């Protein structure tokens, strides 16, 4: 059994220490490996908790282990009395939340990259329900896909806020396989239109009493325009994914052979030309 | 400290299994795995040839990061043994400098960032405690993916090949020679010339062992504008760094950190959008 252990990080290590954002699993800040040379981001909570450490080591040890090419890759840990965070690459274009929503900085998202992005959100996920034991995301929201320099996906915050991506069954307490693919649908759907998973909405108690009677986003022209790529099969993909019957939910491997040969149709140079006219 | 274990690939889980190369240290294919449904890249062959597929799995394994070939997993049966690593697409350096009429133009700002990450790559492995040597830095194993980032692979020697990326003190190897932190900026030096040139090194010389005498003297790829135009952003900068890091005196060579320091603002003069631009000539 060949091991491979997560280098110790000396805080005094990361320079320019910027502010990006805090979220509930703790603020990420941009910075600067002094010997590496290399720009990172850093996660961290000044006493915290006895408890709270147990969680910064958890995710740490997940995404370690978790290591592949669609998973955000950990660079090490900074473990001191004075100081408690992960160490990750930096991934210089956010969140796919930000790519969609921010209309007025992108008018433009060409089909092949949102496509190509969707491909590699299954691909991570199907990466983690393959692990031995299986890995579980639990927490797949638009927020949580990062963005490298190419625009290719890196899934982080996983496993262990928003709740248009919780299934149904989720609401009540719970003795969970299907949950995953619900969240991929809404943000397939997401993806695919642009627009805020019920619009019309103004408290989520409304969006999770709709969605426990077995509505969902809206699927029409307006929503999903006829003139979208391949609409037909997306729309049973997330027809499928986000059915009120978990057992009625494809496997993420069925999703990507779905996925496959809709990708194939796309030449490499377009991919490049997409990310091109978003600069 | 933490642990992550390299995951073990059934060999039947991959398939379109197609050729790719035959090297020294193996064969090289491409492949898919069925289960997690990625193209990926397949390097394969008593109970000696054994563990060096092992040490290298274990190499590789440990010094991951950004500018490291990324190992998935290894093939570990009676019936088959290999490493999996991730895919590149756009093969080596080596057949990008010198496939002319495959790539007539190679753009400035993308062979600054090669070489700023052939850089980042090997000062990497100098960082690891203990300090990991290459000692093999040839173009043929700076490997390039689907955007053309370059990806540092073969540790093999962390019959042979080419001799141009090595220092003349370790022609005759010895308990210094194998310990010298000076090895690999000799081969970066040469690596630099080659990318800024387009030129194979020591053209002239036919003979393999001529090039090995030359360079004893102190003799060097051809500095003139003939094979390095005045047109080169930077080009006193880094006929600098060349000629500091192929240094004939191993104590008056620079290290990687310092190179590195010496390019940062080389590579900020350079736009973002240029990069792009660059990848899709060639493409
Ligand atoms: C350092 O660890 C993490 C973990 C999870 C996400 C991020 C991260 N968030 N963002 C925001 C988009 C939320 C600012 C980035 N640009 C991150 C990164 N790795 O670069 C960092
Ligand atoms: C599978 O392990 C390796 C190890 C070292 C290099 C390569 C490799 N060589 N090439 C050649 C350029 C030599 C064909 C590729 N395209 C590789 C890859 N990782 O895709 C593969
Ligand atoms: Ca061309």
């Amino acid at each position: 059994a060949i091991c491979s252990a997560l280098p110790t990080i000396p805080y005094h290590k990361l320079a320019d220490l910027r502010y990006l954002s805090r979220g509930a699993s703790g603020t990420v800040s941009s910075a600067r490996h002094a010997d590496w040379r290399v720009q990172v981001a850093v996660k961290h909570l000044t006493p915290l908790l006895d408890s709270e450490r147990k969680d910064v080591l958890r995710e740490a040890e997940i995404l370690h282990k978790a290591r592949f090419s669609y998973i955000l890759p950990i660079l090490g840990i900074c473990n001191e009395p004075e100081f408690l965070g992960i160490v990750t690459e930096y991934m210089p274009n956010g969140s796919l939340n930000e790519l969609l929503h921010r209309k007025t900085e992108y008018p433009d998202v060409a089909w092949p990259l949102r496509f190509r992005i969707l491909h590699e959100i299954a691909l991570g996920v199907n990466y983690l329900h393959n692990m031995t034991p299986p890995l579980l995301h639990h927490d797949l929201k638009t927020q949580n896909i990062l963005l490298d320099n190419e625009f290719h996906v890196k899934i982080a915050d996983f496993g262990l806020g928003t709740i248009i991506y919780m299934p149904p069954e989720n609401y009540e307490p719970g003795q969970s396989i299907k949950h995953d693919i619900y969240s991929y649908a809404v943000i397939t759907w997401e993806v695919l239109s642009r627009k805020q998973p019920f619009e019309d909405v103004t408290n989520p108690l409304q969006i999770m009493y709709s969605v426990s009677q077995g509505h969902r986003p809206v699927i029409n022209e307006e929503s999903l325009p006829y003139d979208i790529p391949h609409r037909a099969r997306m729309i049973s993909l997330i027809e499928s994914g986000w059915a009120q019957n978990p057992d009625e939910r494809p496997s993420f491997l069925k999703c990507l052979i779905e996925l496959e040969p809709v990708l194939r149709t796309f030449e490499e140079i377009t991919f490049l030309e997409a990310v091109i006219q978003l600069k």
